[PDB]
């Protein structure tokens, strides 16, 4: 699980603009890791969003630049701040949001002219079937990932106990469209590989038989 | 899945009045007819197969539409000579889908459009293009397996060999946009017997792209 949330990071890493004087809004920031990096590259306002307020505390104490703040909120809940922000992050945190269309709308009113607006989601093809696994054999090798449902754009619900996990399946096509309808520019579209350092692992070798990850950065126009 | 193609891909073209098309892997000639008598200035059809090309010469009336037997890999280098590039379900048996990025930006005047259409990744990965069923034949679901590993998917027929080329959807992304091309739509078509299933996993992909300069 963290395995594969550094392989986010080092392709989301290389989709990142200058963060000099720039004002950042971070959807989904959890212990703030993004918020720490654009203020140490020189933004000049950070705001993080997350909806737990044990990750937001230790986000504050990881945190020690002045420009950066933190608030309980839902990603759907966020402010109408027209403008404002030269670029909106998100790593692995829309695919839990019913209307990726809604996001879009706000994201392109916060954003000033030029904006950027980079995210990650796990990917329509992880997401598609439901089971969110491997299909297995009697003595349990996975033999192929399973896609199925893939143009059910609905909930998908994993059980554990004490927890449902509740998120959205939509497709490749709804992602870009929904950008491209919303007067965003398509910069980039990465399907992450495991990061160069970790492409050895053993049990990094069944990532390279589906893909876990979509990764896209927008450009407002106007 | 060849009327379907169309229904979507129709969608996407662009108006042709006094226009330069090129149709790559063209058949029968339908978008070259379609281009024509929407008031194309001229119109250059090639395709590798001689018995389709003389049916495709065969059904066309027009003179702006001039027909050519030639590989889509060995396209002339005609700098600045298109407004717009066609393509339906035909890249992906090609290998090098770089290069034919690279000739086709270079064949295309400022803001003109590359519109293709290849059998999607999902249905390419795993190489054996078919459901999995189990010992009753059910379609459990679509299997997907080596999706990165982009080389070569042979499928054999009595008589034949069919060779296709696995591509991610990266892969026809990114290269559009290193090439110097725009990307204005990405669409994965469900269709309007055996369509039943087709709602299930994706079988095409279309991307219209615009030339940058
Ligand atoms: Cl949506
Ligand atoms: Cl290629």
């Amino acid at each position: 699980e963290g395995l594969k949330a550094a392989g986010e990071w080092h392709e989301l890493k290389k989709m990142l603009p200058d963060f000099n004087q720039k004002t950042v809004l971070d959807l989904g920031c959890g212990f703030g890791w993004h918020c720490i990096y654009a203020a140490e590259h020189g933004a000049k306002k950070v705001l993080g969003i997350d909806l737990s307020e044990r990750m937001l505390t230790e986000a504050k104490r990881k945190t020690t630049s002045p420009v950066v703040c933190y608030e309980q909120k839902a990603i759907e809940d966020i402010a109408i701040e027209p403008d404002a922000y030269n670029v909106v992050l998100s790593s692995l945190a829309l695919h839990y949001i019913a209307s990726f269309d809604d996001i879009c709308k706000k994201v392109y009113i916060n954003l000033k002219s030029s904006g950027s607006f980079i995210f990650s989601v796990e990917h329509p093809v992880f997401t598609a079937d439901g089971r969110q696994d491997w299909y297995t054999d009697e003595t349990g090798n996975k033999l192929h990932w399973p896609v199925d449902r893939y143009f059910n754009e609905s909930m998908r619900t994993s059980h554990f106990l004490g927890e449902d996990v509740q998120k959205y399946h939509r497709t490749v096509t709804t992602y870009i469209q929904t950008l491209l309808k919303n007067g965003f520019q398509i910069n980039s579209v990465i399907e992450p590989e495991p990061a160069p350092e970790l492409k050895d692992l053993p049990e990094m070798q069944d990532e390279y038989r589906r893909p876990m990850m979509l990764l896209i950065s927008a450009t407002k126009q106007e």
